């Protein structure tokens, strides 16, 4: 009892590549794919409904953003499709399972290419990695940095996020915002949260996308201890882990249209804010959805100081 015929794949050619620039350094906040293609000849002796697995490097996963895992189907050059495949978290891997295309075709090779990104739970902060990429029998390896964004600071002033998660079913998009992660003194503290753009200085910018902020919009936000290092992957897994200070601060969720706005004070602690905000669907599967961050402080001057952060998903 085993429809697993991986002992029947002959794999002729394997590569782990990058999708931006072959660099050996991942640009994870720039949503750099790991690209692990692999060239295979199926046996005859293969038949319709058996199993063959290709494992995942384990810091990698196949959406940085989605739960949704699909693997492409394995295709011949027209496109006709020899497997489709299931994905399993827990252990990187996935099935596919074979069509009747082997019952019909002998003597067949084909090649798959697979799309992941940096898997932001097994890689909180910058580090070297050796991948390692699986077709059984056969892996391959690549070494690689793995890099992340830094904050614009201006001043006392100093923010960055990401979306950290998307959920395409309810049009939902949220934003993991990272406000005075140095820790800085910064005085009179308030952090804009809208639709559209904020430019690194600050400025207002309409923008390529959207969101809907308004007073169902989801804002909590979060202080960090001072013994507490924030990863460096701006995504938290754990929220429990930080003090929930939502009741302590000042927050409009109505600061003007689809923006919001909290007023921290003085502070000399990094915050976390995380919001989830609706989007306007595109009619078709169209992604358009953008939203910006605007750290404003008191400088030693005593002029306000500016610092920006944008977040953009757009599709085709
Ligand atoms: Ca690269
Ligand atoms: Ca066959």
């Amino acid at each position: 009892g085993s429809n697993n015929v991986n002992d029947l794949i002959t794999v002729t050619k394997q590569m782990i590549t990058e999708g931006i620039k072959d660099d050996g350094v991942i640009q994870a906040h720039d949503g750099e794919h790991i690209i692990y293609t692999s060239d295979f000849k199926i046996d005859n002796a293969v038949k319709a409904g058996d199993t063959m697995t290709v494992k995942y490097d384990k810091h990698t996963i196949p959406s940085d953003i989605t739960d949704d895992f699909t693997p492409v189907d394995i295709t011949d050059p027209s496109g006709e499709v020899i497997a489709k495949g299931t994905f399993d978290l827990n252990t990187k891997t996935i099935t596919y399972k074979f069509t009747d295309y082997v019952d019909r075709y002998e003597n067949v090779n084909a090649k798959l290419e697979l799309n992941s990104y940096i898997d932001k739970k097994e890689v909180p902060n910058e580090t070297n990695l050796n991948l390692t990429f699986a077709t059984a029998d056969k892996e391959t390896s690549k070494n690689v940095k793995v890099e992340y964004q830094k904050p614009i600071v201006k001043d006392e002033s100093n923010i960055q996020s990401i979306f950290s998660h998307l959920d395409t079913t309810k049009h939902e998009v949220e934003q993991t915002i990272y406000v005075n992660p140095l820790k800085l003194n910064a005085k009179n503290t308030n952090v804009t949260i809208k639709s559209g753009g904020v430019a690194d200085n600050g400025d207002y910018y309409t923008g390529d996308g959207s969101t809907i902020i308004d007073s169902n919009t989801e804002i909590k936000v979060y202080k960090v201890a001072s013994g507490q290092q924030l990863p460096q992957s701006n995504k938290i897994y754990d929220y429990s882990q930080y003090e929930d200070v939502t009741n302590s601060v000042t927050i409009n969720k109505n600061y003007g249209t689809n923006m919001a706005n909290i007023n921290f004070g003085d502070i000399d602690s990094a915050y976390i804010v995380k919001v989830v905000s609706k989007y306007t669907p595109g009619a078709e599967d169209d992604l358009a959805v953008q939203q910006g961050v605007r750290m404003t402080t008191t400088n030693k001057y005593n002029y306000s100081s500016y610092a920006g952060y944008t977040n953009t998903i757009l599709s085709t």
